[PDB]
């Protein structure tokens, strides 16, 4: 009109786009919803600082469909509003380094994410996406920000929303190379025989029924439709880890017989988690606090395992 600045769009902060923008008119109405470094400002207009500044907008045509689904492989409308919504947040928590790995002051909620986090950091995992490729090498670095937008975007957990670590690994999970992971299973039923299963990928590598990876060796009893208990156990696991989930339950934690595991202390609807570490002792990291003790009980909701090649002896 009488007055503009350049300013450049974008949905991966990567590939930018030049655009001049009215400095009479909102960032809305020229582009739509508008976020500058999580912010929305969709109702604001243009600021002389602003000039050269990229903001985040919404894929509104074919270029920008494109870079956002080759950058977060996800096609779902709301994505970037809700990563913009989240990192405005997530920007503003703190991230300190808790026995060598990066943690998350607890703030809006966030016990769930710290323990995802610190889990991350133990086990052998890459993601497909760039965009969790590129967070993730800067949350290991301690700059995780973003990588914890992302949880929360790819979730559909919106900041302070009470979530579940099970469910969250599930979701990073699917956005990862699994693809060589394999479990054989048997499920023998004194009636009706045995019934032999191979699962692939992430379902390769998470049960959900018992915390212990050994008991999942022996057997663990399961209905039959036939009405007697089953017993399922483990034939051959091919995996660099595995994830052992179950309801909360009090439950005892051997130094040295596993690699991290989730704590759960709260009912359906309100609670709080802690992490706790097998390395040189059993360190519990909750948050940005840090305790250690030799024997470790508690309400345990997951643990991990490490793992590379496993056959049964059970005939
Ligand atoms: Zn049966």
């Amino acid at each position: 009109e009488v007055r503009t600045i350049k300013v450049f769009t974008t949905v991966d902060n990567i590939n930018l786009h030049t655009q001049v923008v009215d400095m009479s008119m909102t960032y809305g109405q020229q582009f739509g919803p508008t976020y500058l470094d999580g912010a929305d400002v969709t109702k604001i207009k243009p600021h002389n600082s602003h000039e050269g500044k990229t903001f985040y907008v919404l894929p509104n045509d074919d270029t920008l469909r494109v870079e956002a689904f080759e950058y977060y492989h996800t096609t779902d409308p709301s994505f970037l509003g809700r990563y913009m919504s989240a990192l405005n947040h997530t920007k503003k928590w703190k991230y300190p380094q808790v026995n060598g790995l990066t943690s998350i002051k607890w703030a809006d909620n966030n016990s769930y994410l710290a323990t995802a986090l610190l889990t991350l950091q133990q086990i052998e995992l890459k993601f497909n996406p760039p965009a969790l490729q590129d967070a993730y090498y800067r949350a290991r670095a301690g700059e995780a920000a973003n990588f914890c937008a992302l949880i929360l975007a790819y979730c559909n957990k919106t900041v302070g929303e009470l979530g579940d670590v099970r469910e969250t690994m599930s979701y990073l999970f699917q956005h990862a190379n699994l693809d060589s992971c394999k479990r054989v299973l048997n499920v023998v039923c004194k009636t009706c025989g045995q019934q032999q299963t191979t699962l692939k990928g992430v379902e390769a590598v998470m049960y959900m029924g018992t915390l212990s990876y050994e008991q999942f060796k022996k057997g663990v009893q399961i209905p039959c439709t036939c009405g007697k208990q089953a017993t399922k156990y483990l034939v051959q696991q091919e995996s660099p880890f595995v994830m052992m989930s179950a309801p909360p339950a009090q439950y005892e934690l051997k130094h040295g017989t596993f690699t991290c595991a989730s704590e759960y202390t709260g009912n359906y609807q309100c609670g709080h988690y802690k992490h706790i570490t097998s390395k040189e002792t059993l360190y519990c990291i909750d948050g940005a606090l840090l305790t250690k003790s030799s024997e470790y009980k508690g309400p345990i909701t997951d643990v991990f395992y490490k793992e590379n090649s496993y056959t049964t002896t059970i005939k």
